[PDB]
Formats: structure tokens, C-alpha cells, sequence
């Protein structure tokens, strides 16, 4: 330290390797929007053809549920069994396991229970796999000529692009969003009674008249002695059209003419399913949904995956042509332009301070100089940790650029002015100053980490969060305290000029320095005005109290969110049909919703996504926006758009239909609320626990001072139609009862029978009823039996029909039958009483009928009894820390008791804007503590010096003492409170965040230092007189 | 872990050939302990209930959330779950010219969930209106309805 | 002791849901001494102090 | 018992586009066979955990 | 003709990788040596000496 002042090339080479370990940090360092913060989850998917919801909750959910025993780190299970056949399971895990091994474990258990399963579950798939959320990109595939339907665009997805989109640099998963081409047989019901088949027939003959055989190979080992030939022996070669299936024998009659399969039914290449239904803008089309690769870029993979389209562009067939729905990128590069302009624009303005006080260029040049490499190097210790550039990370960076800003700030000041004030040539004066500030230096190094290293032990989602920004801040924190410590002596002691004893240039300037009297006369004015106000006290601690009770009030007057909501060029408009509804009503409605944002929001809507999304009963609605540039009013943004399309579907529709817009990070915790789950425990039916769901409804309903909108996240029970068969009569006629089942089965939900290849790729083959005969009831007359003898029997012969209810989504939770409960807190009342208030009504539920949180309301459960003994910890590390620096265990008081001085100014501000008590508001406190606090210290140890190591007074100490912090503090909060503005005064993309880290910044720094240069050395000079008679006074001694 | 996955992999290689009865009883793999870490009871002071029903308890309420906790190897069950048990008479099988193959076949089709469908099933026809679930062949619940067999 | 606690509280949630009369009794557990037994060498540096 | 280029557009093809997103790959390199075998190896990154 | 590449691999792959990196390598190293030797010697010159 003294070291480098004459070292200083020596300071130079640390600075430049710290720079060039930056640099090269810097130009390999990852991007995304956000940092890996959801705790682990693996689904398990399967689907049941045919099947309903309890069909599949109870005979793969469960068996499932079953053998997921003994796997590492669960947090918890949960199952959907959807009536489209499907059910997903969601395995949760403690945040941060490895989620790999995790997967692996899940996957294999998974792998052991699969012969307890059914058959057409087995060959249908179970899927493991990692559960978020996120997908980096969704890119749409459209027809110009309009040429194809989905179907066709969606087979030609499946077939050309998945390979070189799942090619291209930094393309984690590809995923295929609908149906590819399988073979689709639709089945004539009066055809097929015609000729005395069944299914049966159907599928059995298919099965035979298409596989491969076990061949075999001529000359083949051991052969004979002299041997000659050996090749392969080509058998029965699966099927390549519709025109060979036509063909396929399903009986002969006697008079020998044969019976096709072309014969009874409409033959082709038909869609997989047909549940899910697409347009982008009224033209069909299908999708792809891009995951970025695991440490891997957005920005790039987005440019890489879009000039690989661009490439294959000519090559799409007729009119096909590429679209873009989706790209959280654009977005991420445009946030990150702004908070490289921003620390930039800091560095700026800082030198206009700099100038503009201490008029000289080399002076401003040094601290011009720390702040990059401080940068950089901090860029390195976080790309050494392997952090990424997120929202996080660099807001992370804003956030500290006070405490880098102010560092340099404090020693290249008090150089100058010791050279000012003693007229020492440049060196021995920045020996002398370091000689001053060095032991504060390493203390409030102390002191800093002491605050900021506590919130980075939080647990779950928030304390990842958390995490970011502490690491963040402990390091640029750190390099700036050495690089205070190392290079900035050395630069003072080096490229800084001499300054006359009892300069002051005071005048002298008929320019410019008219301004240096204007602030010195104000210095003194200052002095006058502080002992003036040590005179008498009492006033002054009154109206401590007075600020520190109304900081609390405010505080509790404060709103609780987690991110703010940020314009992000997309929102969606999700659709829900009132039950039991079909594909066409639900896609009625998307086609208005569409249209209307094209109308009335011409000069918004660049496109808009309709996802008839499966369930039918349901639909959605993707929606994107044109460039942030063309929609610049009020009116013309999100808040807006989305409040004018919820007022337009909100009366005039016999469907209900929101639109709005996302939370940040995909899987947020809403704030204010919580995820219930209610659940059974005897072994009781869904009847009662629904039933003792309408009564949680009633009990909930009736809370409206605790609990506000109260919620089952499902779909209720709707009519399904009960065929029973009477077995009797079956057994009766002689038909046997697999067959009518079966039958049944391949004529209304489908059989997936067999494969076939097409054009060299592997795709389905399925037999289902043409549509026009498997839709009302009565089709089932439709529909015949064939007996064990040979006879026709219709269905309505052996059976009954009715209606009666049933639920289509059967929900379990850790293994049990359950029912989930979404909720949030009254408008004024916070989610743990409501979360209390929750379990006293749901305590008024029946035996069977326990509770149990999951989810947000897991990671709220456990995490935040942790606030308070994390600022313990830190109240006391910081108070021993000071306790060390200074040689007293009371005199920390005096700089720890202006904490509240900072904190009053930011809640006034930040209600003032009516924003929220958030990460970025709440980072943003510390910081504006810490800040007050070094201050504080830089005041408290400069007056102490002068009492100890010059003998002089308390009161005359403090009074020279503030006197040489004043052109400081201000320097730097004039410089800090000048960067910030834009962040306060700033829309464009994601300002969201600008405004609501600028503003209790920025409100913060002005009552932090406002209040400071005159409440610190009443704070001191009270404090200091809890001590010893003799000494007192003070003012002898012996150096 | 680790060690544990590679072993159930070269089990995989066994799985095909091992024969059905051995397939669906249960197969598993588990990094577990040597000896017991401890052992839980269950019981009924008044004796309301017999044994079989206090480990019916065990299984259906219990057992799988404890061989979930994270740490725990493996569960021994001191006893049995409820499992629908036919206890077959010999010369009642001579007396009606019946065996337990006859048995098992029909138990098998007169106790099933079947591929039901659904109602304006998707592709549904154009201006079509319902739409909704076909509820099929039902497993039976009961003994009584397992005496209709 | 860790698996033991976390089947204490699986436990001690499962118990409200049970039929008539049913009670969990303890045969064996290693636990109880590993907790009680560190614990006497623990009151023992402390007296020793 | 099958051919070479029915192994290989049904099976090979189909494991290379599932072997997106695979951590410190360097190479991968695939044989598709009529003895009935078909073989995908890949090699990682220099010191990759194996 | 048009579309028909060439590669390394294996055995020629991590040759192709020395080759690849025997400049950087030299010039990092080389480097490296210029700030040791203007740090510990207080010169500018001993490194271009
Ligand atoms: C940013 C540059 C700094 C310069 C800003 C200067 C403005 C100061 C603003 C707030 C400080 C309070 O200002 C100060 O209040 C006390 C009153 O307690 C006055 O002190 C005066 O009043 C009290 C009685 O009322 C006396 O005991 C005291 O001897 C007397 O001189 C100060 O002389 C006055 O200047």
C-alpha cells in the first residue's frame, strides 16, 4: 500500500493482468435473461389411448406412484391424470441437486415398474424429463400459398428441420409442438356390417400383412466345407403407401371376389392427433419450441439458429416460409445495452463531478481509471465462480457502482486534499492520506461483506436470487477496496500535480472558479451551522426518533413484490369454453380474439398465435408485439393493451378470456399468495372431497378482511356418458367380450396397431371411425359384434346407455388423491396470516380431509424465518468489526446509528412512485446503508484521529473532521445521484427494473447524506460522551 | 449413486429374459444399508381390529411416504397389504367341470379398464357440439361384485 | 438422526388419519443413543470446563 | 436380421437427434449395420466426467 | 465437387488442436514473463532489454 506508492508499475501490472483476466472473462462469458433459480423438477409423461381420467390415475399414475420408492432429495410428487389419456407426474427436488443424477434415479425406478404397466402404455411412451418452464425460442413454420394444413407443415417439421435446428451452437433441447404424419385408416361403420368384420378383423390382418420378419443369411456360419456365397435374404418389407395398404386382404367371400381395406374405409396419411390446433395468423401452422444449451449463450444461439433457417430457406417447399412468435432474446440484448450505457454513463458523470470540483484533468483521470478494472476483474472473480451475465447478475453491478464510485472517490480526494491543506509535494501527501484512510478501508471492507454476505445464505428460489446479487457486490466490492489499497495510491502518488499551500484557487477563475469561493464560504457556513446543532442536542434526537419511527411506518405501509413486471414484446390471452364445449366453439372465440387484436391494435400487434390447445374445452392464445421503436405512447404499451383486450372479452362473451402479461422469471412465487393443496387421507371418495371443496369454498369465501380470490386450479366435473354392457347377454349371443371392448375401443378413442415407413422415417399407424360415425350416441347403433359362430349383433342388442358425472383431471399429491387450491392474501394482509387464516378454515374439514403446501407456498413455508437472524448475524458482525477498527466497544454506535437516515429517504421516494418493496428496491436499501455507513466511519475515525493523535477537543475535532469530509461526501452522492437519474427516469425495454432499483436509490442517497452532514457528529459527539473524566476536554497530550 | 445406476443398467440387460411372474411381482435395485437403521410399529390398543387390517393400514397410508424420505434405503413391511384374495374350493372345481385356467381367463375379462373414448371425439364432424367421455369397462370394487364372477 | 427426524415429521403428519385407537410403539431405533451418548461426552467437557 | 440402411433410418438417425444438448461433446460418430448391429460413439471434451 | 469436406479426427483431431495452439501459447507465455519481469525489476526497459 505504502508498498506500491513506490510501486507504482508494479500497481500497473496488477492492474493490467486483473484487466486482461477481465477482458478475456468478458469475451467468453455466458448470457441469458435470468440465472438458473427454480428448484429441480422431473415429469414423467405417459398417455392411455382411449383412456379417461380414472382409467389412467388408476392403473399406470398409480403403479407409478408405487415404485418411485428411495430416490435422492425429494421435495414432492405431483400427479395429473388428464381425460385425454395423459398423466404427468411433477417430481420436485430440494433446490440444487444434481438434476441429472435425479432424473437418472426417476428414470430407471421408472424403468423397473414398466411391466406392471398396461400394454399400450408401455408402447405409447413414459418420458422422463426436467421440467422448465423456459423455452428460449418458439419458431413458427407458415405456408405463403397456404398450399398445406398443419398436418402436412407439422410431418414436414418432423422430418427436415429438428436435425439442424438441434445442430446449431449453443441449441440445448428441440422440441416438436403437434402431430407428425402417422397412418390414419378411418373406418366405415355400414361398410364394415356389410361384410360381417369387426376391427378385430381390421387390426389383426394389418398386423399380419405388415412388419418385418427374423430373416436369415445365406452361406451363413458354421457354413460347409468350401463354401461359396454370403448375402442378406430380404423377408416381408413394411408397407410404404396408402396405395399398398388399400390393398391388404380383411376377408374372401364365396363367390371368390376379395374385401380390401380400401374396400371399407377412407385410407390416408392422417395426423397423429388432432387435439391441438394451430394458426399464426389465421394461417394453419405448426411448431418448435428451442431450449439454449446448458451454459450456453442465448443472444448467439439465437443468431446461429436464425442465419441456419435462413440458409435451409430456399429448400422449403412450395411457399413455406419462417416465422418468429417467440425470442426472449431481442429483449435480453436490449436490457443489457442499457446497463452497459448505464455503468458507462455512471463513469461519465462522475467525471463531470470530478472536474467540475477538483478542476484539474489528472485528478479526473484517476478514478476514471479504477472503476474499469474493478469492473473487469469483478467481471472475472463472478466469471471464476461461473456466474453468467443475467438480469441479476448485472443489476447486481449497478447496485455496487456506488461503492466503486465512491472508493476511488474518497482517497484521490483526500490526496488533494492534504496537498491543499499542507502544501506537501505530491507523494509524501498520498502516504500521508493513505496514512489516513487505509484502516478504515480494510474495516469498511469489513463492515460491507458483513451486510452483503448474509443474504446470500437465503434458501429456495429467493435465496438463489439473493445470491446473485450478494457474490456480485462482495466482489466488486472487494477489488475496489484493493484496488484502493494497491494501484490508486500509486496512481495519486504518480500522475498527480502539486497543489500550493493554502491553494484553494479561490477565484482566480473569471471564467469558471466563481463557483469555488461560492463553496468554500458555504463550507464554513456548514461548520457554523453543525456546532450550532451540537449546541444543544435534545431537538435533534427527538427528531431522530420522530424519523425513525415514521421510516418504520412507512416501511410497513410498503408492498411486497418479488419482480416487477416488465414490458417484454409478448403476452398471452389465455381462453377458457365453459364445460364440456368443442373444438369449434373454442376456436370461434380464438379467431375473434385474433382478428380483434389485428384490428384494434393495428398499430401494436405484429402477430398473434391461436393455440386450440387440448383439451378442446380450453384455448389460448399466443400474442406477439413490433419493435419496442413503433410503440412508443402509454396507451401503446402492454399495461394498456392488455387492461383494452380483458375489457373487450370480459362482457361480451359466453366464454371467459383474459389477456395479460407474464411475471419475469417464468416460475414465480405471485407475491402476495400461495399454492394449497387439499388433501384426502382415508381411503374416501372423489365425491366427498369435492364436496368438502365447496365447503373450504364457502368457509374462504366468507374471509374476505384475510383471504382474497380463492381457487381449485382444475377443471371440474362434467357429464360422461356410462355404456354398461350387459356382460349376460354377451356371453349370450356368443360374442366374446375382448372383442366388444376392443372394438368399441378401435371405433371411438382409436388402437395404435403399427408402423410403417414413410419416405425413410418411421411413423404411426392408427384405425379409428371416420369421424361422421362415432360423434352422437346413436352411432353406437351404428357399430356391430361379430359371435364366436359368425352372426352380426348391434350394440344397443347387449347394452345400456345413460349420462351421469364424472371428473376428466384426477390430481394427486405425494402419492394420495388431492385437490389444489390456489390463493392469495386480502389486498391490504400479508401471505403468512393468510396462509394461517387458510389452515384455521380448512382445519374446519373433514377426517380424510388434511392440508399441506407446495410449491411457492413450500419455498414461503421454510425460507423466511431466515430474514431475521440473517440480520442478526450481520448487526453483530458489523458492530464487532467496528468494535475492532475503532478501539471501542461503544464508539460503532455512533456510525452504526445513521442507518436509519438512509433507509427513511428511500421508502419516502419509492412510495412517492408507488413502487414495491422488491429485490431491486431491498439490494438497493444495503446499498444505501453501506454508503451511509462508510461515510459515517470516514467522519467518525477522521474526528477520532484528531482527538486522539493531535489531543484536540471533542467538539472542535468533529468540527475539522466534518470539515475535510464535506467536498467528498458530496463529490460522490452528487456524482451517484446524477448517474441514477435515467434509471429513474428511463421506459424503453425492461425500465421496470431501472425505476425500481434508481428510485429508493436515488431517494436514498439524497435524505442518506442530506441527514448525515449533520446528524453524524451529534451522533458522535453524544455517544463519545459515555466516557471517562480525564480525559474529556481535551486538548494537550504528547506526540 | 452412480454405482447404483450402472448396476441397474446391466440389469436391463437381464430384464427381457426374466419371465413375466418375476417381472410384475417386482424387481429392485437399491443403495440401501447393511443392517436396520430403525424399526416402526404400528398397533391397535383396543383391538378393534384384527392384524391384517392394522398392515393393510401400513401399506395404504403409510409405506409409501416413508420409503420416499429422502435417506431412507429400504422398508421392510412386517406384514401384508390388502390384496383381493380367492381361496378356491378343489372338489367344488371337480364337481362343475371347471379349473383355475378357466379361472384366471375370466377373472382377467370380467375385471379390466378398457380403451373407452370419447363423444365428438377430435377430428369431430363440421358444426358438431359435444363432446365429452365414455365411461367403460369398470374394475370391479367389491368382494360381493367378485362373487358375481 | 437426520432420516430419523424427517420420518418423525412424515409420521407425526400421518397420525390424525388413522382409524380408531391406533398407537406407533417403539422396539428399536439406533438414534435415541447416538444423540444421548455424544451428549455425555458433550456435559462432559462442559463440567470439565 | 435387418438390412444396413433400414438400421440406420430407423434406429441411428433417430439417436442423433436426441443427443442435442450433450455436455463436452467433441465428436460423435455413427455405424449403422445388416449383421443386425447398429453402434453411435461419442467422444467429450479433454477430461470430461465420464 | 460442391459439398464434398474434409476433416481430422482422433489421432489428427488433437494434432490439428497442438498446431491450433502453438501461437497462443507463446504469445500468452511471453507475455506473462514481460509482466514477472517488469514487476519484480521496477522496469520497463529490462522487459524490452
Ligand atoms: C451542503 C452544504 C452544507 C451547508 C448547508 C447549511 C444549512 C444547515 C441546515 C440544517 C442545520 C441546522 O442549522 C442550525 O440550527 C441550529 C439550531 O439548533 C442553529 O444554532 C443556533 O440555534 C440554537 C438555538 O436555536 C443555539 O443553541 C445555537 O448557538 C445557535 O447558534 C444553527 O446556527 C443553525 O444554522
Amino acid at each position: 500500500p505504502n508498498f506500491f506508492i513506490d510501486r507504482p508499475i508494479f500497481a500497473w501490472v496488477i492492474a493490467i493482468i486483473i484487466m486482461l483476466a477481465g477482458g478475456l472473462a468478458i469475451l467468453k462469458l455466458p448470457v441469458a435473461q435470468y440465472p438458473t433459480i427454480a428448484p429441480p423438477a422431473v415429469t414423467i409423461s405417459a398417455s392411455y389411448p382411449g383412456a379417461d381420467a380414472k382409467t389412467v390415475q388408476d392403473t399406470v399414475t398409480q403403479v407409478i406412484e408405487q415404485n418411485m420408492n428411495g430416490i435422492d432429495n425429494l421435495m414432492y410428487m405431483s400427479s395429473n391424470s388428464d381425460s385425454t389419456g395423459t398423466v404427468q407426474i411433477t417430481l420436485t427436488f430440494e433446490s440444487g441437486t444434481d438434476a441429472d443424477i435425479a432424473q437418472v434415479q426417476v428414470q430407471n425406478k421408472l424403468q423397473l415398474a414398466m411391466p406392471l404397466l398396461p400394454q399400450e402404455v408401455q408402447q405409447q411412451g413414459v418420458s422422463v424429463e426436467k421440467s422448465s418452464s423456459s423455452f428460449l425460442m418458439v419458431v413458427g413454420v407458415i405456408n405463403t400459398d397456404g398450399t398445406m394444413t398443419q398436418e402436412d407443415i407439422s410431418d414436414y417439421v418432423a422430418a427436415n428441420m429438428k436435425d439442424a435446428i438441434s445442430r446449431t451452437s449453443g441449441v440445448g433441447d428441440v422440441q416438436l409442438f403437434g402431430s407428425q404424419y402417422a397412418m390414419r385408416i378411418w373406418m366405415n361403420p355400414n361398410e364394415l356390417n356389410k361384410f360381417q368384420l369387426t376391427p378385430v378383423d381390421v387390426i389383426t390382418a394389418i398386423k399380419a400383412q405388415n412388419a418385418q420378419v427374423a430373416a436369415g443369411q445365406l452361406g451363413g456360419t458354421p457354413p460347409v466345407k468350401g463354401q461359396q456365397l454370403n448375402a442378406s435374404i430380404i423377408a416381408q418389407t413394411r408397407l410404404t403407401s396408402t396405395e399398398e395398404f388399400g390393398k391388404i386382404l380383411l376377408k374372401v367371400n364365396q363367390d371368390g371376389s376379395r374385401v380390401l381395406l380400401r374396400d371399407v374405409a377412407k385410407i390416408e396419411l392422417g395426423g397423429e392427433n388432432y387435439d391441438i390446433i394451430a394458426e399464426f395468423n389465421g394461417q394453419p401452422a405448426s411448431g418448435l419450441g428451442i431450449k439454449l444449451a446448458t451454459g450456453a449463450n442465448a443472444l448467439d444461439t439465437a443468431a446461429a439458429i436464425r442465419a441456419e433457417l435462413a440458409k435451409m430457406e430456399p429448400f422449403f417447399p412450395s411457399g413455406l416460409k419462417i416465422v418468429y412468435p417467440y425470442d426472449t432474446t431481442p429483449f435480453v440484448k436490449i436490457s443489457i445495452h442499457e446497463v452497459v450505457k448505464t455503468l458507462v454513463e455512471a463513469i461519465i458523470l462522475v467525471f463531470l463531478v470530478m472536474y467540475l470540483f477538483l478542476q484539474n484533468f489528472r485528478a479526473t483521470l484517476i478514478p476514471t481509471i479504477a472503476v474499469p478494472v474493478v469492473l473487469l476483474g469483478t467481471f472475472a472473480v463472478l466469471a471464476a465462480f461461473g456466474f453468467s451475465i443475467n438480469t441479476l447478475t448485472m443489476f447486481g453491478m449497478v447496485l455496487a457502482i456506488g461503492l466503486l464510485v465512491d472508493d476511488a472517490i474518497v482517497v484521490v480526494e483526500n490526496v488533494e486534499r492534504v496537498m491543499a491543506e499542507e502544501g506537501l509535494p505530491p507523494k509524501e501527501a498520498t502516504r500521508k492520506s493513505m496514512g489516513q484512510i487505509q484502516g478504515a478501508l480494510v474495516g469498511i471492507a469489513m463492515v460491507l461483506s458483513a451486510v452483503f454476505v448474509p443474504m446470500a445464505f437465503f434458501g429456495g428460489s429467493t435465496g438463489a436470487i439473493y445470491r446473485q446479487f450478494s457474490i456480485t457486490i462482495v466482489s466488486a466490492m472487494a477489488l475496489s477496496v484493493l484496488v484502493a489499497l494497491i494501484l490508486t495510491p500509486a496512481l495519486c502518488a504518480t500522475m498527480l500535480k502539486p497543489i500550493a499551500k493554502g491553494d484553494h484557487g479561490e477565484g482566480k477563475k473569471g471564467f469558471f472558479g466563481w463557483f469555488n469561493r461560492m463553496f468554500e464560504k458555504s463550507t464554513h457556513h456548514y461548520t457554523d451551522s453543525v456546532g450550532g446543532i451540537l449546541r444543544s442536542t435534545g431537538r435533534y434526537l427527538v427528531l431522530y426518533l420522530i424519523i425513525v419511527v415514521g421510516m418504520a411506518y412507512l416501511f410497513v405501509r410498503l408492498p411486497s413484490s418479488f419482480l416487477p413486471d416488465e414490458d417484454q414484446g409478448v403476452f398471452m390471452t389465455m381462453v377458457q369454453l365453459p364445460a364440456g364445449a368443442t373444438q369449434e366453439r373454442t376456436q370461434k372465440v380464438l379467431n375473434e380474439v385474433t382478428h380483434y387484436y389485428l384490428t384494434k391494435e393495428k398499430n401494436n400487434v405484429e402477430s398473434v398465435f391461436a393455440v386450440n390447445g387440448g383439451g378442446q374445452n380450453t384455448g389460448i392464445a399466443f400474442v406477439s408485439l413490433k419493435d419496442w421503436a413503433d410503440r412508443p405512447g402509454e396507451e401503446n404499451k402492454v399495461e394498456a393493451i392488455t387492461m383494452r383486450a380483458t375489457r373487450a372479452f370480459s362482457q361480451i362473451k359466453d366464454a371467459m378470456v383474459f389477456a395479460f402479461n407474464l411475471p419475469a422469471i417464468v416460475e414465480l412465487g405471485t407475491a402476495t399468495g400461495f399454492d394449497f393443496e387439499l388433501i384426502d387421507q382415508a381411503g374416501l371418495g372423489h365425491e366427498k372431497l369435492t364436496q368438502a371443496r365447496n365447503q373450504l369454498l364457502a368457509e374462504a369465501a366468507k374471509h374476505p378482511d384475510m383471504l382474497t380470490s380463492v381457487r381449485p386450479n382444475g377443471l371440474e366435473d362434467t357429464p360422461q356418458f356410462k355404456i354398461d354392457i350387459d356382460q349376460e347377454k354377451a356371453q349370450a349371443l356368443g360374442v366374446s367380450i375382448n372383442d366388444i371392448n376392443t372394438t368399441l375401443g378401435a371405433a371411438w378413442g382409436g388402437s395404435y396397431v403399427n408402423d410403417f415407413i414413410d419416405r425413410g422415417r418411421v411413423k404411426k399407424v392408427y384405425v379409428m371411425s371416420e369421424a361422421k360415425y362415432r360423434m352422437l350416441p346413436d352411432d353406437i347403433g351404428d357399430w356391430y359384434v361379430r359371435a364366436a359362430d359368425g352372426q352380426m349383433v348391434p350394440f344397443s342388442a347387449f347394452s345400456s346407455s345413460r349420462w351421469e358425472y364424472g371428473s376428466p383431471r384426477l390430481e394427486r399429491y405425494n402419492g394420495l388423491p388431492s385437490m389444489e387450491i390456489l390463493g392469495q392474501a386480502a389486498p391490504g394482509k400479508s401471505t403468512g396470516e393468510a396462509m394461517e387464516l387458510m389452515e384455521q378454515l380448512a382445519s374446519k374439514l373433514p377426517t380424510g380431509v388434511g392440508y399441506d403446501w407446495t410449491g411457492m407456498s413450500y419455498q414461503e413455508r421454510l425460507s423466511g424465518n431466515q430474514a431475521p437472524s440473517l440480520y442478526a448475524i450481520s448487526l453483530i458482525v458489523v458492530f464487532l468489526c467496528l468494535a475492532a477498527l475503532y478501539e471501542s466497544w461503544s464508539i460503532p454506535f455512533s456510525v452504526m446509528l445513521v442507518v436509519p437516515l438512509g433507509v427513511i429517504g428511500a421508502l419516502l421516494a419509492a412510495t412517492f412512485r408507488g413502487l414495491t418493496n422488491d429485490v431491486y428496491f431491498q439490494v438497493g436499501l444495503l446499498t444505501t446503508i453501506g454508503l451511509s455507513a462508510k461515510n459515517a466511519i470516514l467522519i467518525v475515525e477522521f474526528a477520532k484521529d484528531l482527538m486522539d493523535k493531535e489531543g484536540k477537543g471533542l467538539i472542535e475535532a468533529t468540527l475539522d473532521a466534518v470539515r475535510m469530509r464535506l467536498r467528498p461526501i458530496l463529490m460522490t452522492s452528487l456524482a451517484f445521484i446524477l448517474g441514477v437519474m435515467p434509471l429513474v427516469i428511463s421506459t424503453g425495454a425492461g425500465s421496470g427494473a431501472q425505476n425500481a432499483v434508481g428510485t429508493g436509490v436515488m431517494g436514498g442517497m439524497v435524505t442518506a447524506t442530506v441527514l448525515a452532514i449533520f446528524f453524524v457528529p451529534v451522533f458522535f459527539v453524544v455517544v463519545r460522551r459515555r466516557f471517562s473524566r480525564k480525559n474529556e476536554d481535551i486538548e494537550h497530550s504528547h506526540t
